[PDB]
């Protein structure tokens, strides 16, 4: 459920 965004601009979700 928890949402992650990289400094490269990359937009990746967790299946938490």
């Amino acid at each position: 459920g928890i949402c992650f965004k990289d400094p490269f601009g990359s937009t990746l979700c967790a299946p938490d």
